[PDB]
């Protein structure tokens, strides 16, 4: 089997993408955040609190003839940006670009941090980490593409982020027309469950090449690149006025700036960040100082690819028994 599902910006900046996601018997469909740095398909539903619902869809169990109480169970998350959800679990059809896994557990969340509530466009999020992320207690779960793998014609997803555009997941085949030249391939550990690689270097608008490994994961639920610092400065340094703010929270740059581009390797090929890829606009509205696209991780703890760095390339999640990524410019 196969599954190919667009994915849509959630607004003009590509804060995030949705993804159609059919839960339920008849379907319900919530548009989903699409998260391969974890590892819980979670929803807002008929049991989260009203008053931190704000304009989502919700899933409502009691109306699917197929779902079902996973007796006992609960789930508790809280994400690198101090966001956070719990509530119990219900097992239901879950189809994705018409790819149907049965008894997916579906987290139905009882509470939602506010950057939930304040984000009606969200309706959940889908896990695409390593199952052993999940947080469903007693009983862990598997995501909904490890529920999918043996079924699937091959053993992957794919991501083809747009910037400023739609984009697609696809589950159990490389599309080989949505990329240019050769998928690059490169090693992957699971052992902080999620989809970790090593960079081999970057490089900043036309200049040199700098070999140096970049360990880091690929996570298409954070929206930025989050880079060691000594990286980042060697970026922003060649913008005119750009600095690192304290008060704002990262790198600004004036709005006026034409941003260099960012090139990072994959074993010996290299991926090209546009310099607009890296514009997230003025900090308020109406501010002639504009949000960096690249920022340092020194306060993260993990290097992360997020969607700027991972909408500039046709991005696989190879997850044969042996998982590894690839990369391909599009």
């Amino acid at each position: 089997s196969t599954g190919s599902a667009t994915t849509t910006p959630i607004d003009s900046l590509d804060d995030a993408y949705i993804t159609p996601v059919q839960i339920g018997t008849p379907a319900q469909t919530l548009n989903l955040d699409f998260d391969t740095g974890s590892s819980d398909l979670w929803v807002f539903s008929s049991e989260t609190t009203a008053s931190e619902v704000d304009g989502q869809t919700i899933y409502t169990p009691s109306k699917s003839t197929t779902a079902k109480l996973l007796s006992g169970a609960t789930w508790s998350i809280s994400y690198g940006d101090g966001s956070s959800s719990s509530g119990d679990v219900y097992t239901d059809t879950v189809s994705v670009g018409g790819l149907t896994v049965t008894g997916q557990a579906v987290e139905s969340a009882k509470k939602v941090s506010s950057s939930f509530t304040e984000d009606s466009t969200i309706d959940g999020l889908l896990g695409l980490a390593f199952s052993t992320l999940n947080t469903v207690s007693p009983t862990q779960q598997k995501t909904f593409f490890d529920n999918a793998k043996a079924s699937l014609d091959s053993p992957v997803f794919t991501a083809d982020l747009g910037y400023h555009a739609p984009g697609t997941y696809n589950f159990g085949f490389i599309d080989t027309t949505a990329y240019t030249g050769s998928i690059t391939y490169t090693a992957v550990s699971t052992k902080q469950g999620f989809w970790e690689w090593t960079s081999t270097g970057y490089a900043v608008g036309s200049g040199t090449f700098k070999s140096t490994s970049i360990d880091g994961i690929a996570d298409t639920g954070t929206t930025l690149l989050y880079l060691p610092a000594t990286v980042v400065s060697a970026y922003w340094a060649q913008v005119s006025g750009a600095k690192s703010s304290s008060s704002v929270g990262g790198y600004v740059f004036p709005c006026s700036a034409t941003l260099p581009s960012f090139t990072f390797g994959v074993g010996s090929a290299r991926i090209v960040i546009p310099g607009d890829y890296i514009d997230f606009g003025p900090i308020s509205t109406g501010s002639s100082s504009c949000f960096g696209g690249i920022q340092s991780s020194a306060g993260i703890g993990i290097n992360i690819f997020g969607d700027v760095a991972l909408k500039a390339a046709f991005v696989v999640f190879n997850g044969a028994t042996t998982p590894t990524l690839g990369f391909a410019s599009k």
